[PDB]
């Protein structure tokens, strides 16, 4: 819990400072500065990836207009898996910074169910429906307040077992 | 995926001959350990997160059973690392079973559940800790099978199988 408890922190810094403007939307780049920033100091492949390199520059050229397209390129990058450890508090973070840059909105994850987001998250593979509707019901465009961020993050890291 | 590269790690340790350069009983000793099982996994690998604390422990006698599990229930407490406490200090346990009482932990054969309570006890009393490990000694130190199967058993007890 203490390298889990200590990047819970950092997600916080990176919100609070609003250090979170500097990173690169939708990139593999802006993806490993978050990966970076959670567990520097932690992980000794911070922000560094673990063909793999072809996938990634395929994917972060995949558009961002929709939801739907939105979607479609954050379930290849939760595939592709870029990391050792630590995509998918790294990932969601990398999917609500295109959520807001592109629709004006984030995911309000406190209120997203951790049994329905892992059941979709599991079969988004073979059809992303379940994952897409999930979501899209729990979109909300008050993107800087912080009881949704703070609670949102709790809500991330609850989803890979921390609490 | 860390805990199964560290795995491999602690495999590479016993079967390269390295284990032989580990220094015994110190905390130096311990460090490279841990720099050895979390090399490119932990940042910290290695590294003390209290170090007087330890300059204490290392001192401590390796003359008896008793000792050397007194000496080792004081270095739990001490917690050196921020993680990775456990499976490197089980291995450092063993080297100083080894070179003093020519002995090493069986661990494939110490259960999980009495392990982690009689680890549990230990800041109160080590008796629970001291009769389990002690019924489960074996002077084949050498025995590959012994190795390998007791590290796999040591990574499970932290949560990993």
């Amino acid at each position: 819990k203490s390298i889990d408890e200590q990047s819970l922190h950092n997600a916080r810094r990176l919100f609070e400072s609003g250090d979170i403007d500097r990173i690169e939307v939708g990139t593999t780049a802006g993806l490993q500065q978050i990966h970076r920033y959670l567990f520097g100091g932690l992980y000794d492949f911070a922000g560094q990836i673990r063909y793999l390199k072809e996938a990634l520059v395929k994917i972060e050229q995949m558009p961002e207009r929709t939801f739907e397209e939105i979607i479609a390129k954050y379930v290849r990058m939760n595939i592709a898996h870029p990391f050792l450890e630590g995509n998918g508090r790294s990932t969601r973070i990398w999917l609500d910074l295109v959520l807001k840059k592109n629709l004006k909105k984030v995911v309000n994850w406190q209120n997203v169910s951790k049994t329905l987001y892992l059941q979709a998250m599991e079969r988004s593979p073979v059809n992303d429906l379940e994952l897409r509707f999930l979501l899209k019901d729990n979109l909300t465009d008050d993107v800087d307040n912080r009881e949704i961020i703070f609670k949102g993050i709790e809500q991330s890291y609850y989803y890979e077992g921390y609490e």
